[PDB]
């Protein structure tokens, strides 16, 4: 089964963290898709040790490294920062990359683009919005990438 | 053969920080010795009445940041921007020397280790982080610093 | 009958306006309180018109004026900065201030408060902490502002 | 008797742009006749050993804003800062005079209509808002903008 690395600021807000993410963890697994979510995965981390951060840190750097693609959650203006360095992570190691924002909010200083640039960096110049999800009904659509991506085309 | 600095902020964005806290902060960087690509420099000659514009700005900063030796990252802002952050990550996947720039004396983070998100220092060592961060214009030609050992 | 407006950024993405605003507005509701929430209050506007943002603006302008007291949600990294306007006006305008953040990251440039200063400028020296709720569990809580508000203690 | 601005930045968190952005704006200010209450300046005689120093920072910068005339807020970031957003908020509430300062070309909205969160410009009028929204430095001394009518009885 494709990885994928479901990168979010989810897990920051408590309720954020139990209502917002199941659902979408749940979309991508009902595509057969192995998901690999870094609060949850770093749920077992000693937090009392004072290196957490380091050893969190490390950890969310291997799971990019080893996973097939990133499901990016780009809400919020801007965007979270942890996010953003994954996403540069999974560019730079031609990983496929897919990014989700449902904010209806425009912040970019180009018409191409709703977001920094940098943001589609990894994305093809042509048809960059069939891996642009903006609703999380829309993941399981058959005529969006990340449908595509698992059967081939 | 100098060595690569990708001096990546989002200084450019306003009028006023790209005319007066860009040109102080290269400055500095050259009098080392380093070659200094500073990507809203880099970019203008690119024709920004077409709309393709902003895809290949893009690819430029992404080549730059590939063929770089080290990237200085203005991390300023709560949160740092999210261009210098994705730039940031590329710089970190690559194994490029990884320095950090912060002068704003606000606190965000999760953690009590680190300033900020605990991503932003995957790249650096567990012991002596410290000695990449940089906290003012006048720290960064110190000779006691990660930028200075790095280039001798 | 006292009247919280109920101010916050979730409305601009889907999927928080329908799974983080309603279980707010009940632990409001459920405290005897009349909630005005500007995202439900605003949805008769004719938005097809270029003047809607200038409609929303007065209406929720007004709303903090005939309000008695503003529940502001100030997660996320800066807080949202139409709460933050409204926030200011509800402490210019000596309403009953009352603060939620269930983020856990603490983001400020001082030691006393876990956010900018400014937005404790309208609570007590003392005390402050009485109004900063951080979970939505802890609304309904007989020790916290709100409860004493509604008492008279 | 000069009119009170009291300008209202994020400038002063960082060591840079607190020596290099701000001075060009209070001079930019002062060249109008107004006098300018710029908070990081007039909070500088505060005792931050103690811990209160926040409370008592809080108190001065509300009341700054309530004996001001009006409010020349720098909005400039993504999103504009949280602090001078509650001045903002607090100097719409007490019907002041309202000038915004943005020269970051970031367009960042909710709306067509506006280039921000549509409730900054709450405070201003619907038809000429864009008369005291300010896109440059060297644009504060224009007789045509909103700051010199506002001295002009304009
Ligand atoms: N405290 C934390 N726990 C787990 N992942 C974290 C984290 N802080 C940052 N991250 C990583 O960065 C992103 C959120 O900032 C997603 C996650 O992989
Ligand atoms: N319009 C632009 N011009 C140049 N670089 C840009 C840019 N928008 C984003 N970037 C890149 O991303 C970072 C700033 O967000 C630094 C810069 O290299
Ligand atoms: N459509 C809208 N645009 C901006 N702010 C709005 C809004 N509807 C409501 N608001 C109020 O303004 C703040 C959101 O930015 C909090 C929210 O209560
Ligand atoms: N020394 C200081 N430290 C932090 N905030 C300060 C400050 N002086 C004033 N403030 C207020 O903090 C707010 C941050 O934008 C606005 C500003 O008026």
């Amino acid at each position: 089964r494709k990885i994928i690395f479901l990168s979010s600021p989810y897990g920051f807000s408590q309720q954020q963290k139990t209502l917002l993410l199941p659902p979408i963890v749940r979309a991508l697994e009902a595509l057969g898709i192995e998901v690999w979510e870094p609060f949850a995965r770093n749920n077992q981390i000693d937090f009392s040790q004072a290196d957490w951060a380091y050893r969190v840190a490390q950890a969310d750097l291997q799971d990019v490294k080893n996973c097939d693609g990133i499901f990016a959650v780009v809400n919020g203006t801007p965007p979270d920062e942890g996010v953003m360095v994954e996403l540069g992570m999974a560019i730079a190691l031609n990983k496929a990359i897919f990014l989700f924002r449902d904010d209806f909010r425009r912040c970019s200083d180009n018409e191409r683009y709703p977001l920094n640039l940098m943001l589609f960096a990894g994305l093809p110049e042509i048809g960059w919005e069939n891996y642009y999800y903006t609703s999380v009904d829309e993941i399981q659509s058959h005529d969006k990438a990340l449908y595509k991506w698992l059967t081939g085309m």
